[PDB]
């Protein structure tokens, strides 16, 4: 399991008293209330001291967030969680983005959860304990008295069930965000509603044959290990490093790539941004895709695993030949769509055909083909005898895998260079044997890059290019939406190949 922040032998070692006195804004904290225990009535200045005037006011509103938390009517939460959860934003917006208020605000967590009379409100203090461990830890300098405080909170007799689970998890998620690294955003809603409860969140992933599968996860919940887990789950191999297969994030049918220590739960905050931003018309979904193309089949290993992966991918092949910017010819698309329709629907009848127009579209053919060679579709799959599903299946996985771009890692591009001879609009296809330059409008390979010529550790990029140099030593700056995804194809694909 994971490692202690804290021995239990040490638990006596680290007393926030000790903590307390020598940190606390003592002089300036004057006042009728023990500065060091449970108040209700709102502090006079920070806990600790800041230099920053204006991190001082902060800490001041924080605390009264915490009341305004700690005080709210429970059926806020259900009415209206925007509202009720307003209050928490503000303290982990502040406390994610400004390191130096951290430790403020988990001794005003520690201070509002001692000697506190009143259960409910305890209870409360809790949940605000467990939202902020699920969001940054305390700094090195605190650390190990909170960590001692939450392990007492657990161990010793008192509190209620409430409280007890929500000081584990909040030991836990803070062993969770040692291991996986920081997180990006403020939890969302959906998050902090699973945090608040103690229970995992529960994200869909939509996979390539379009199936529905879902994922209980935690706040530290990363890219690889949900990659591993779904791979797991649909009996693939199960490492994602071998596989290739990773989680994208899709909104409204643009896909973007998710890093390896990326958090899926910085996702579904982005997503509640986005909403925020739009004021309905966010489309998102999580995809499983196949990301990576190693040949590193057996490695002796189940036919029946690469098998389902397999499958998986050619669905994912078809719908990216099936995408203009991939693939513009009809009479291709048309060979494999038809077959699919032979495949799934089996021989033509005149209610087939009246049932094509709309229904097929992006099933069995592109709307420019329902448009342009409908009757031409039509017409090849009248052509598939008394075809079995079989023999159908059979033919279309022939004509996918002869693809040019079959067994690539693909990257839509542009370039607006003056003095290299490839088409404005072009697509990388990168595999084990190159960054490969590819037309979609001749469907023919222009060049082969080499990743042998590529800067080991000072890859050129931006936000909206990346920088790959030729054989002959000149740069081609390819433009795409997703730098991400290219700049890490070329880095894995490199050290694949270096092992
Ligand atoms: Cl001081
Ligand atoms: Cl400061």
């Amino acid at each position: 399991e994971l490692p202690q922040i804290l021995n239990d032998e040490e638990i006596s070692l680290y007393s926030f008293y000790d903590y307390a006195n020598k940190n606390f804004n003592i002089e300036k904290l004057k006042q009728k209330d023990d500065i060091f225990s449970y108040q209700k009535s709102h502090i006079k200045s920070s806990l600790l001291v800041h230099s920053d005037a204006e991190q001082t006011k902060v800490a001041v509103e924080i605390f009264s967030k915490v009341l305004h938390y700690m005080n709210s009517n429970p059926l806020v939460s259900k009415k209206d969680p925007a509202d009720f959860y307003s209050p928490v934003k503000f303290i982990l917006t502040k406390g994610l983005a400004i390191e130096s208020l951290r430790d403020e605000i988990y001794c005003q967590l520690i201070k509002q959860s001692t000697s506190n009379p009143i259960q409910d409100l305890n209870i409360r203090v809790w949940e605000l304990i467990h939202f902020t461990c699920s969001t940054f830890p305390p700094t090195r300098k605190l650390i190990k008295y909170f960590a001692a405080y939450l392990k007492t909170t657990i161990q010793q007799s008192d509190v209620s069930k409430s409280v007890k689970d929500s000081a584990q998890a909040s030991y836990f998620i803070l062993q969770r965000f040692t291991l996986n690294g920081a997180r990006k955003q403020v939890p969302s809603v959906t998050e902090l509603e699973s945090i608040k409860e103690n229970r995992p969140i529960f994200v869909r992933i939509t996979a390539t044959d379009g199936s529905l599968k879902g994922l209980h996860i935690d706040s530290a919940t990363t890219c690889q290990e949900s990659s591993n887990d779904l791979s797991q789950r649909s009996r693939m191999r199960v490492n994602s490093k071998e596989n290739g297969f990773t989680i994208i994030e899709s909104f409204n049918g643009i896909e973007r790539d998710i890093a390896p220590t990326d958090k899926l739960c910085d996702v579904l905050s982005k997503v509640e941004n986005l909403q925020a931003t739009l004021s309905i018309q966010v489309n998102f979904k999580f995809v499983f895709k196949k990301k990576l193309f190693f040949d590193n089949i057996t490695n002796n290993v189940p036919t029946t695993s690469i098998n389902v992966e397999n499958e998986f991918y050619y669905h994912q092949l078809f719908n990216d030949l099936f995408n203009s910017n991939y693939c513009k010819d009809q009479d291709y698309q048309i060979s494999i769509g038809s077959l699919k329709l032979q495949f799934e629907s089996s021989d033509y009848t005149d209610e087939i055909r009246a049932w094509l127009p709309g229904n097929g579209r992006g099933k069995y053919f592109t709307t420019d083909i329902e448009k342009n060679r409908f009757d031409d579709f039509i017409n090849k799959y009248k052509s598939h005898k008394g075809l079995s599903p079989e023999d159908a299946k059979k033919q279309m996985v022939q004509l996918l895998e002869k693809h040019p771009l079959a067994n690539c890692s693909l990257v839509v591009c542009e370039h607006q260079s003056e003095s290299l001879p490839y088409p404005k609009n072009f697509v990388l296809a990168l595999n084990v044997n190159g960054i490969n330059i590819y037309d979609p409008a001749t469907s023919k390979m222009l060049e082969s890059v080499k990743y042998s010529n590529q800067s080991q550790q000072n890859l050129k990029s931006d936000d909206k290019s990346v920088s790959i140099i030729l054989e002959n030593k000149s740069t081609l700056q390819a433009f795409t939406g997703d730098v991400q995804k290219l700049v890490s194809l070329i880095k894995e694909y490199s050290l694949y190949l270096r092992n």
